[PDB]
């Protein structure tokens, strides 16, 4: 939001306005990174970003502590070296390379299509980076009619996404990624769980309208009463939430589920790629931005 708008105080006293991304700007397959870039907390063009810039932006504008993104940082730079074919040091080339398939980016996402989803030819690939309304709807449909959802509901949503991806992806492509996706499930509970409820820390409930605003608009739901978590969220909350999701009892099992879908997942660890491995090509689609309606500087 613009200075003098009042939006943000007293949680974020140094806000910057929303600015839609241009056709030449680099965006990522991550709702959090795109929202930061849209507000200029990290380069608006999504290029040449350092670990320090990332750490401060998340902490000071999203209520996310450094511990939460420690592994994410390591993995972002592992992917950068893999894609560019060289050490990126302390400057992430751009946000787009984060969409390299079967790396940090994975199949069965909540709001993005898979790299080979519904393609007729084995050599084809599609946009697995930009927000996809239709895909997001398949996630929302699981909790239709509700204003909040818990760990059990989240477990159901991810199972529905794995089922659909397993059926729609070109034969041989689908690769399950429970460890990474569920850290992201933890990310959702950490950012948009209803802190107005007295037991928010023990049994967090995600507010659906907040989640929808963040994902669809790639900006913050201040208009809906949201504000960055305070105190800032720590990694402990995230992995605990991750484990709780996978541990929830399933009351509706979708068909065509990959083997081992229901059950605990392994701990997420640093990625590693062989120097001889050639990376898959990145989708070149221009960056997505909300158009129904378009957003103003304070949205
Ligand atoms: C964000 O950053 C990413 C990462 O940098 C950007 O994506 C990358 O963008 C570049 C363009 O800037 C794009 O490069 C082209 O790739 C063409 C296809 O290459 C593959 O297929 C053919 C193989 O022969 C080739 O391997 C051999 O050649 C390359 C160099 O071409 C060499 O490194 C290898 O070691 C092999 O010897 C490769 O596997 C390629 O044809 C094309 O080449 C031409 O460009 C100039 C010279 O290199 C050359 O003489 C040619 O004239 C060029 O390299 C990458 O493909 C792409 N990477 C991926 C993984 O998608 C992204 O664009 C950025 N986006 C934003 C919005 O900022
Ligand atoms: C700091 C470094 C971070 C990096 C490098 C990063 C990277 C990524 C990548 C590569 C994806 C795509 C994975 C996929 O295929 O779904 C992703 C997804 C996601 N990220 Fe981030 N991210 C970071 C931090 C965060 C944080 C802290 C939050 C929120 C509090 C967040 C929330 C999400 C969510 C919810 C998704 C899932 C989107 C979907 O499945 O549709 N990210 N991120
Ligand atoms: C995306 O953002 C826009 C702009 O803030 C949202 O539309 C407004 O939402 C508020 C409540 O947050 C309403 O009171 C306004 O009247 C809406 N304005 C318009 C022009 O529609 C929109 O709802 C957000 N999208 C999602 C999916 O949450
Ligand atoms: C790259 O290639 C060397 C041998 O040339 C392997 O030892 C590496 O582990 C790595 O191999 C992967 O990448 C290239 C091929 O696709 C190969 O199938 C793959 O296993
Ligand atoms: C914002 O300013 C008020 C006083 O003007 C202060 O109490 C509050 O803690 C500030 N918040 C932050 C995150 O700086
Ligand atoms: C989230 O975190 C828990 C605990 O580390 C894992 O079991 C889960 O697979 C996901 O990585
Ligand atoms: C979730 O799990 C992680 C390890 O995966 C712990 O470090 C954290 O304290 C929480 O229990
Ligand atoms: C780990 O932490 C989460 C979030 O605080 C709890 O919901 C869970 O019960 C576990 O104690
Ligand atoms: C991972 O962590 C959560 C925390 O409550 C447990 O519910 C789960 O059973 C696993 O131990
Ligand atoms: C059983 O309960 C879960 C949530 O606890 C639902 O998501 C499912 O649809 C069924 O009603
Ligand atoms: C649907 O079926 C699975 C096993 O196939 C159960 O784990 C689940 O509880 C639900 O009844
Ligand atoms: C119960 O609910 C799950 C998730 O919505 C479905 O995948 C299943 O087919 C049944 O409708
Ligand atoms: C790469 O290809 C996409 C579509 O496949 C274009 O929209 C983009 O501009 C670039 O040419
Ligand atoms: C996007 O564009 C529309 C129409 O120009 C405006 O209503 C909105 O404020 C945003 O600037
Ligand atoms: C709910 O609790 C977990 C599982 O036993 C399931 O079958 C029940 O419906
Ligand atoms: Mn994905």
């Amino acid at each position: 939001q613009e200075p003098g708008s009042g939006i943000g105080y007293p949680y974020d006293n140094n806000t910057l306005p929303y600015v839609a991304p241009g056709p030449t700007d680099s965006r990522a397959p991550c709702p959090a990174l795109n929202a930061l870039a849209n507000h200029g907390y990290i380069p608006h063009d999504g290029r040449a970003i350092s670990r320090e810039t990332l750490q401060n932006a998340f902490l000071n504008h999203m209520g996310i502590a450094n511990s939460v993104i420690e592994l994410a940082l390591t993995n972002a730079f592992v992917v950068c070296e893999y894609v560019t074919g060289s050490d990126c040091g302390d400057s992430l080339v751009n946000l787009t390379l984060l969409a390299e398939p079967h790396a940090f980016e994975h199949d069965h996402s909540f709001s993005r299509k898979d790299y080979k989803q519904g393609v007729a030819n084995s050599n084809d690939f599609i946009d697995n980076r930009n927000f996809d309304a239709e895909t997001f709807q398949t996630s929302l449909d699981v909790v239709a009619g509700k204003t909040h959802f818990d760990y059990a509901d989240m477990n159901e949503i991810r199972l529905q996404r794995e089922s659909l991806s397993n059926e729609l992806d070109f034969p041989g492509w689908f690769t399950e990624s429970k460890p990474i996706q569920n850290v992201e499930s933890g990310f959702i509970f950490a950012l948009v769980s209803d802190f107005n409820l007295p037991d928010n820390d023990e049994n967090p409930l995600v507010r659906i309208d907040w989640w929808k605003y963040w994902f669809t608009n790639e900006s913050f739901p201040y208009h809906l009463g949201w504000h960055p978590p305070s105190p800032a969220r720590e990694i402990e909350f995230v992995t605990s939430a991750s484990s709780a999701v996978l541990a929830a009892s399933v009351t509706s099992t979708p068909s065509s589920l990959p083997s081992g879908a229901i059950g605990p997942g392994a701990e997420a660890v640093p990625l590693s790629f062989a120097s001889t491995m050639t990376p898959f090509l990145l989708a070149t689609n221009a960056p997505y931005y909300a158009q129904d309606p378009t957003l103003g500087p304070n949205d």
